[PDB]
């Protein structure tokens, strides 16, 4: 061994680079390959692991992004910027990055990020997913993955193995086998890996916990905004392949067999698979995405509703919870009469339209449904509670319910469960107010970017941010976001019985109990009752 | 002519008596026969009109009540024994008692009282039914009308003539007819007719205007906790045979052919009619009533709902309301949980039985339906709440929704509509408090009993129903309740657009809009579309 910056792994030596943060420094190890590219003959398929390599392998600098959509709905706005790549995209994009305290800890907690983006966009390299702030501030080594998206990680046609669907989840697992296999010489305790992620990243990881063939690989979990059960995170084989066919129709594809297809998809540029994407969609939706994964009995043995109830999952402890507006963002990009630089009062033409795209999979009395449960009669016609009111179904439908759902469920068999909700809008959001506290926007705090000054948050949000950064790694190395005999606020368990919660915001804890339970029973127990009726 | 308390009718002579009233008197004629005595081979027949009579009928007492079930659930004590008969039970029962000012009038307005009971029960001479303090009061003529109840007045065969069915409803018209025809010579103006009443006597009202045979022989209408459209007050040709037949099936009748069925059932003596007469429902359930008014194509051309929908019916001015808490009489009666000396708070399987006993005629999805609406979930077993919104379910759905309906639909036709929530509890009550406004408490204001010392009113219960009979006749008279340019506070039209209307208590006047819409948007049009769909 030589210095600070070159570990030595299983798959070689790896030289990172000397990082500035806060008026201090770390090391960071960015760019480093968990996989094999997937390119040519291997889109679509499962990953293979990365051959070890002769030499010092560069990280001192940060790998492609996925190839993935890029949002250009509102041209140099940093608002939705801030979430498209900033690298250059490649199919060759299975890297992960490390941020490591100096100097070099022996054994400490590791904590890793799996972003988010609905599995048709995301990146590991994005400003606001930088883990210099958490590493340094709460001595941990973090870890970022990445994963294939979209029709690359996901074009499922089970029965086939050369696209059979979860390939992106298999991408994730594999960078978890290699933190597994390899964190210990960065100077992380391999037995107390904590993985986190935001909406279809909360998604994936309370994916690893119910899959048979992910459990191991980590020690506990915190799941933001997303819940494995989430309406869009997954679909069904025979779904899966009706898309996988559409999108080859789209492309002029051969069509007599899965070969043909699959042959026909892999000549293709990434581009023109992404031009199409949007265009297999079974109905005109909202938060719907194309390629997701595919409840395949591999991966999910059985149904996720299934595992839930029969306990067929890791038993550990999580940490997960919601935003209050998670629904807006959705709205603004696809919903009739929401715009950026409106207030977006809502007209009750406009109201019903945007629960037909919310719901996209209910007859007319469940569209009544959910209408007549969301609609203050007194007053049909203010259009703020029209606005509020979609937004909150959005949410609550695709986001809270989900969520409040496996809660649930986990706490019944996990050994502890500690549920926020977290409210507090940022001073400096650019996007305007109606949309209220934004889908991710609880992200920038978890990694702490309100202690960065020229970024232009107050004083009370570096508090905020400087106590979420606490509770995620007090609970990452002990299992537990309260620190043991001190004198602040305790975030209780959550308990089948008590359900209690906290709010997150700069104003003093406070606790709560059944987290939109009104709204919940009927997302949970009364619609899918009326729509399995009729 | 000789004196006031002679009367020449059509009819003949009637002799009345004078009566005291609040340190002064009036000429009062009770036991006034309109119909000859449906006895014998007349039970269940249509009436006939009373036959001239030479010389004087005596007019000086009370006559007989119908026969009738008579409540003992709670013996001595006067809550319930104020509804009961208080004179001889008879089948030669159809009389109708008037109080007329001293001296008598020459043309003055006339209301007309029908009696509520569920049309199982019911009685023109009760107490809280003496005309005399209003008529005194406003200087109206008062009559109350009666009219034969249970299988007596609703026992419907159709297609035969013996027993047509609606007879009780052929009563009141006669009764109406009667009215019509000699209220001039008391001093009443046959053109300024007022029909009133309660409950089944309110959907009575409502049935006289919509009933074309009925129509032209009164004025205006006032319905107080009943409409037409009630989910109790009338039943199909096809549910009435069934009720007849199982009637008869409880009598050992023979049961070949309509001739033979009601052969049997007239040989029966009354009390054996009414000893069975609640064997013969089709539910578990409480508000409903065997013997009730049948959709037959001629008193009721149409449906209620199709006649509602195209205007078919009286085009006059309507003053109608509810009071607070309908539903707690038949809960107290009829559902597990509810006694009259305790608080009755409410199990969760206390509220779920009652939930099915309240809705008869509901699917399990309905079911469901209902008890997501009216369940708090944060605090699913507080037993207040439960009882209090099983409490809210009765009434709304039978009470409340459907006279909400009936006031939307006839508003767009009618010429005039004022509407009451009358929630004052009055502070004698013998009832427990968590009864709240009972069923039929209204109507001891609208006749003037907090006038009288004795009965231990307050003061400003006084107050309030002097300004109730006052609204009451204002309106018997004008078509308004409100005095042409009084200083008083208005008590605005009903209209389609703002849906006002006025609380009625002893606090000052209030005005709100859309009296319970959440609540009836859920019972008027959601439900039916569930059922109808499942
Ligand atoms: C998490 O799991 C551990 C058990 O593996 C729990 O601690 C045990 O609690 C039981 C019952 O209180 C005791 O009988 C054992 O002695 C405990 N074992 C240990 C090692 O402490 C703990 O209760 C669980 N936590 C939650 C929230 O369920
Ligand atoms: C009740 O009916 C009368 C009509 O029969 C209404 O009074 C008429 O109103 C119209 C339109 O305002 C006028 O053109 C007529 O000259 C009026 N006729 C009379 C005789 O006044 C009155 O509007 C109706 N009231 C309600 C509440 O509908
Ligand atoms: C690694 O490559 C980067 C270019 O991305 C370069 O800036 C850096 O100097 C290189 N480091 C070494 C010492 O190889
Ligand atoms: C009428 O009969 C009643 C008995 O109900 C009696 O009290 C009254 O004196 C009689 N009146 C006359 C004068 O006939
Ligand atoms: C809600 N944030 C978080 C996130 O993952 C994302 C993706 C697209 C647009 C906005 C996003
Ligand atoms: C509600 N009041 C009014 C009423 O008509 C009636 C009948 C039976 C028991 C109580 C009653």
């Amino acid at each position: 061994d030589h210095s600070e910056l070159l570990v030595n792994t299983k798959s070689g030596k790896v030289m990172g680079t000397r990082v500035p943060v806060l008026s201090s420094h770390i090391s960071a190890f960015l760019g480093i390959p968990f996989a094999e590219p997937p390119v040519g003959n291997m889109r679509f398929r499962r990953p293979e692991p990365k051959k070890p390599w002769s030499g010092v392998w560069n990280a001192s600098t940060y790998p492609n992004n996925c190839q993935q959509y890029v949002d250009e709905q509102f041209p140099g706005f940093s608002g939705s910027e801030m979430w498209n790549p900033n690298r250059e995209m490649s199919e060759d994009c299975l890297y992960l990055n490390i941020w490591v305290p100096s100097p070099r800890p022996k054994s400490t907690t590791v904590m890793v990020w799996i972003y988010g983006g609905g599995f048709y966009s995301g990146s590991s390299t994005l400003d606001v997913y930088n883990g210099k702030y958490l590493a340094y501030t709460e001595e941990v080594v973090l870890v970022s993955l990445s994963y294939r998206v979209g029709a690359f990680g996901f074009l499922a046609l089970h029965g086939s193995q050369e696209a059979p669907g979860n390939v992106g989840l298999l991408d994730q697992r594999m960078a978890l086998q290699w933190v597994h296999d390899n964190i210990q010489f960065f100077g992380g305790d391999p037995k107390t890996v904590t993985i986190f992620g935001e909406s279809a990243g909360g998604a994936s990881v309370g994916m690893h916990i119910l899959s048979p063939g992910s459990r191991d690989l980590f020690r506990r979990a915190i799941l933001q905004s997303g819940s494995p059960n989430c309406p869009w995170a997954s679909v069904s084989v025979a779904e899966g392949r009706r898309r996988a066919v559409e999108l080859g129709r789209n492309l002029n594809c051969n069509l007599n067999s899965d070969e043909e297809l699959i042959h026909c998809l892999r000549e293709k540029k990434p581009q023109e698979l992404i031009d199409v994407e949007w265009n297999v969609l079974p109905f005109d939706s909202i938060f719907r995405f194309s390629f997701v994964p595919v409840i395949d009995g591999e991966f999910f043995p059985t149904s996720l509703e299934s595992m839930l109830n029969s306990g067929n999952f890791k038993k550990t402890q999580i940490l997960l919870g919601v935003n209050k507006d998670e629904g807006s963002f959705f709205l603004l990009y696809g919903a009739p009469g929401f715009s950026k630089d409106s207030e977006s009062k809502i007209s009750r033409e406009d109201f019903m339209s945007g629960v037909k795209l919310s719901v996209p999979h209910a007859n007319d009395l469940g569209l009544d449904a959910v209408t007549l449960q969301y609609t203050d009669w007194m007053d049909d016609n203010n259009g703020i509670k029209n606005r509020d009111g979609l937004d909150d179904i959005v949410g609550d439908h695709n986001v809270i319910c989900p969520l409040m759902h496996f809660v649930n469920k986990y706490t019944k068999f996990g050994n502890g469960t500690y549920l926020y909700f977290f409210n507090h809008r940022a001073s400096n959001l650019v996007w305007p107010e109606w949309m209220g506290v934004i889908h991710g926007y609880e992200i920038e705090f978890v990694f702490g970017l309100p202690l960065v000054k020229e970024l232009n948050y107050t004083a009370e949000e570096e508090a905020l941010s400087r106590r979420i950064m606490h509770y995620w790694a007090t609970f990452a190395k002990t299992g537990n976001p309260n620190e043991p005999h001190s004198q602040e606020s305790k975030w209780p368990l959550f308990t089948t019985k008590e359900q209690k919660f906290i709010d997150l915001n700069t104003e003093p804890m406070k606790v709560h109990q059944r987290l939109r339970v009104q709204m919940c029973v009927f997302w949970n127990q009364f619609l899918p009752k009326l729509l399995n009726a009729t």
